[PDB]
């Protein structure tokens, strides 16, 4: 892609509220939530567990739309 994701900078539990340290920003591919939304989904509650370099989809954060 060229456009880049936020993917999890550390294993993130299932129910865990994010915080910044938890997201960087990467060019992956399949492309998840743009990297631009990081700062919009600080609080936010992941609905699974995310391993460390998965990238965080739409259905993985409770709340989001965008």
């Amino acid at each position: 892609m060229a456009q880049a994701s936020v993917v999890a900078n550390q294993l993130i539990p299932i129910n865990t509220m994010l915080t910044l340290v938890m997201m960087r920003s990467e060019v992956v591919t399949p492309v998840g939530i743009p990297a631009e939304d990081i700062p919009r989904l600080v609080s936010m509650q992941v609905n699974r567990a995310v391993p460390l370099g998965t990238t965080l989809m739409p259905d993985m954060v409770k709340g989001y739309a965008a």
